[PDB]
């Protein structure tokens, strides 16, 4: 019956783990990009009428109210419906995704998508502190390396990615380039200034006056390839492949999308930078969750009718070089249309903030080359992959 | 977007904070009503293309992939696509919404929604742990307090219910009658073997002994008004009505239906327990988030172009007396057709699950009534409300 | 040059761990013991001038300064230099002891020594709070388990206890008959009404009015032999002797006596209930610290010119029986002149009270049977012992 | 009460918090230092009669058998008798003094006197942890200003200093200087080289490199009465002159002396460094906790029948410029004769240690000066003081 399309789409910068965002809640990351998608969509907070946000640590209370406090504490009316939802590393898209959804289906006209991740805040639970231990010591549980595990195998995204980089042969040595090249991608792209708008910075009242974080601190510009088979195989003792420098990083980040329905951009006359053309989710196998975005993008294409090579730019997520060179291959994409200026080795992967992170990257450089067709998509800790498709303007 | 049904909907018994579901996570409640869900409809593991399921407090690692591990545990399938959903109170029905939001754009046709909650199993978090408090005193946070405060004024709910009970007019008697009254219904109602039906039961062997819970031990069978005439108010300092006897448990629970598109159903020879006719959304003022049903279902009529008159078979929540009263008073509803069997404060309210939990009451109930329109609502935490309504078969 | 004597002696009735002391803080039994034993010495708070009491296990920053709050809190002037002491379970005979000592070289001619321990209140340490776990879980250390554990081997002290009673060839049934006896001496004692004087009640603030705590809670009147052979041995997998039923109660108590330089008790004419005779220390074998009484004994008689035989009483400890035993035969006591009322195994262990608490038995024991001659000792975790003997009036 | 003597006494550079000593255990700087201590006397393991060693803060289980474990791993028999004490402040004397008592009462010749104190490890509790808080928010409770807070008003001991400066007259300028004149003599007494002779240093093994710890590090050298001047007072809201910049530290150290019998020492051909003539305690109110040396001073001198112009060399702690002054000012000391060094603003305040550090620092100097009659006294949290006084050879 209905369509959706993206007026404006904004970001944080992204921080390394304890780094420069250690001391900003995700409520409040989130706040403001919801803010700052407001403005460049020239649009109120009082005609919003959803929100949704994906996140997956809870660093604190707000963090269970999430949605509510980004959307009520950046501008968008009390009167308006407001979500959080999960799902893992996904949960950003799919904010997005639930986002479009209710104005799909007519819930309303204006719509904001985007997420909010802040792993340096995450939390250790007490497990045994509400009805005691009685007797003998105990746990102080890491929630964000929970996050970061199978629940059914207990073990680390990192083994799933060996399997895959198994499954699918892919050595070391792609691992690596992959890893070097990202950082190139990221190290140029943030010199060639390409960010610049998209992001938002976040003014940090400190000492000495304030400090400014707007450059994604987690890309290296001295990428050197011996820097980096410099690294052990940090998740397996024999046969290792996986490292910390072809993995992804650890990572804080918020990011928004203002969406409408497109006449109502039309009756504001502002104009979007995409519709929605299509998505597609799936569940592959969680010992290789690595490659769900395979069958999802597999999916997204067909019920938009068009196919692989039709894509000006994918941004699809670099979990581990592992996982992202394997999504590579089995969809045949083309390595420098994939992920241009990098990508979760090289900015971070503030997992439930990537998936919309990620999408104003994409989004924005769809506006640099001017090609039409756009593909994000990434894999799901616990075996699932995501993926919508948009359509310059 | 055409027709969605319900095909089966079960649900545990509810437990008593740190009562018969103590030791039982969401993990194991969600993946039994699941399994069990499933058999209700005579629908096989990989038959299943969704999940959602409602859940608010992470109780360990795995409660992140919550929905996924409810789904696979429960005998799901790997292939379909699982989500956790968070929107605190009404968390439960938009695992049931959002999974209907997928049959309607036919992302699929089998699929399920869900909640799940264990209020005794809440963490305390240590916010200071990972970097340190370097000095002075920390803290441990009750999360599951954090789940019961409002986010913007860091007050309680019962707090908010207050000042609904003021507006609205509701004072301590006929919110304690009202109390009595969910107890009656309730304590009749499992007494009439109503819930046998939906209640799936809970198998915990122990050793030495191995137990069985399938009844809602929350309820006050054997109860009165003077009980609830002799609490202090606690929420305020100053003319306070609200109290623990009047209003909401702090419990543990779980829930799922299976859900189908009019055609799916009707071509695997399924007697439907009711179709899906319509939802409803709202947003208000987190101070009296108690009235977010009432927005939320004058909106659910319209859109089904129905009325308060037309509905036969009603389940809105009661986090409060005052509440729940307030909305009845402005929606001048039948209050003999107001959650015909009690609520919250009688079975108890588990907050993920609860949404998904009327609903099952509801469904339920409308065959052991005949009736064709029925209603499931409740408020939710920092400003909203929800709402859905179905017929017969 | 100068001389000591008793002029009186008290103590709480002693906790089962998270028994009925559980809520009331080492602090809070040590004023009260203080206060009590004043007031049967006769004596004011601004003629004390030195306070030392044994505890070992902080229960919160008071317990820093636990024996000026303990001695300030039940009276005692705020001019009276206090002093908190470890010696490990032979802590609250050492306070006694150092409390002499002073009077000896004449630092002041009255002098209270005491002690407080509550088991029920230890805590957990978070070792990594102050500055952080990066990454990774961790710990809650049970600091009453770190108490009964050797600080060089790491291992239980009732691992120590079969070191001992295999060196001396105690057998599991000397040490089940020896505990089934300390269950009989208790329960008969008490009974007997034998406690009644020196025991100081809890009056504890409760619900429906006070309640109160005046009988060791510990011992078992009901005492079986095929009570207490059906335990199983608790320390080792293979050759084990000793068990629950066998070795010492984990238990809350304090204790305290007053005491005077003769001269000033006659000045005051007090009727005191000994004199001290001679003390002596020792440090044995770490893993079968078990024995450091019979050293430490050997060592007091000398001092004294007296000679075993002499001993009309002795309170020797039973940290365990395969200890208690082992103490009695390498000294060649007489069984029923050692512990005659039960002890550790049957009263209970609250390990820094415990040495001033049998003291205050001990010494009450005199003078029910009015012998002359009195013998105090335990071992000491770690590998030491301790011991004094006194002199009927 | 044959005559004491000092044959060796020892002790470690004083690390910051969180500093030098950041990583190296109470257990394992006190077992160097006695090693130490035990080679400058010549003595054996052993030959060592008795132990006992001032802590405060326990760090780990092992912390509660602190003194014995000082002892034993470093190098001293088991035979020996060890103890820990606990006076705060204090605890570092009263291990010399307590230990001095046992020589004094014949109960050995050959003992040690130490303290121990790593404020940089203190642990932060869980009171709950134990029986669980059932519901609402808990603590972890910072040990260490545990340590520092004062029992009965839990009120810093710079609180306190507050009241002491009023009383007595001291002057946002008068410590300002006093703490200048502290750092001054600090940092050239180490330029001096006169604490080479007394310091052991501290070695901890690095990976990628070792390294050592042999020079006070918590003195400023390189500073100025405009750093004093510049502070805001932290301790009070009103009218403050008390600062972090004139107040005592927060830091690590460990400290033995070797003592014997003036017959002992003489025959074993030992120089000793000097001989112990008395010792004086005192109660003082806890609220002006820093004026409890002098009352206990008063005392110490008329034991020995001395008088304040008598003595040559003056270590009283400096806990502050406040009390420190306002000691003098009361004993009309000789200011350039009063911690000729510096103290504990400028080298540091390691609580447990402390007692034992000053005795260091003045026995040696004592032979710098070659002077007879030597004071050591320092004020405790709570409401005392504590000192002794002892002559060359």
């Amino acid at each position: 019956t209905r369509e959706v399309v993206v007026v404006s789409g904004v970001r944080t910068a992204i921080g390394t783990f304890g780094g420069s965002l250690k001391d900003v809640a995700p409520a409040e990351l989130g706040a403001l990009v919801v803010r700052e998608a407001l403005a460049r969509a020239q649009v109120s907070g009082d005609d919003v009428g959803h929100v949704v946000f994906g996140n997956v640590i809870q660093t604190e209370p707000r963090d269970m109210y999430l949605g509510r406090v980004a959307a009520v504490n950046g501008g968008v009316t009390i009167n308006a419906p407001a979500l959080t939802v999960n799902r893992l590393c996904g949960s950003g898209l799919q904010a997005i995704v639930s986002a479009a959804q209710t104005i799909l289906l007519g819930d309303t006209d204006v719509a904001i998508g985007g997420g909010a991740e802040s792993m340096s805040r995450a939390p250790y639970l007490a497990p045994a502190a509400r009805w005691g231990a009685r007797m003998g010591d105990a746990g102080l549980v890491d929630m964000m390396l929970g996050a970061l595990h199978d629940p059914f195998h207990r073990i680390h995204m990192g083994v799933t990615a060996e399997n895959v980089a198994k499954e699918y042969d892919i050595s070391r040595a792609q691992q690596d380039e992959a890893a070097l090249e990202s950082h190139r991608r990221a190290s140029a792209a943030i010199k060639a200034g390409y960010f610049k708008d998209q992001i938002v910075p976040v003014v940090s009242k400190g000492r000495k006056g304030d400090v400014t974080f707007d450059t994604d601190e987690h890309v290296r510009h001295d990428a050197t390839i011996d820097d980096m088979t410099k690294l052990r195989p940090v998740f397996v003792k024999e046969n290792g492949t996986v490292t910390a420098g072809n993995a992804s990083g650890l990572n804080d980040a918020a990011a928004a999308v203002v969406m409408m329905e497109r006449a109502e951009a039309e009756r504001r006359g502002l104009k979007p930078l995409a519709r929605l053309v299509s998505y597609g989710h799936a569940g592959v196998d969680p010992k290789a969750m690595g490659i769900g975005p395979v069958p999802a993008t597999k999916i997204a294409l067909e019920r938009a009718g068009l196919q692989v090579s039709d894509l000006d730019v994918i941004e699809a997520n670099e979990a581990f070089a592992a996982q992202a060179c394997a999504v590579t291959k089995a969809l045949g994409l083309d390595p420098a249309k994939v992920n241009p200026n990098g990508s979760g080795i090289s900015l971070g992967h503030p997992i439930g903030a990537t998936g919309a992170l990620i999408t104003v990257k994409a989004l924005h450089e769809l506006n640099r080359v001017q090609g039409r067709y756009a593909l994000v998509t990434m894999c799901i800790g616990g075996g699932q992959g995501i993926a919508a498709i948009f359509e310059r303007i």
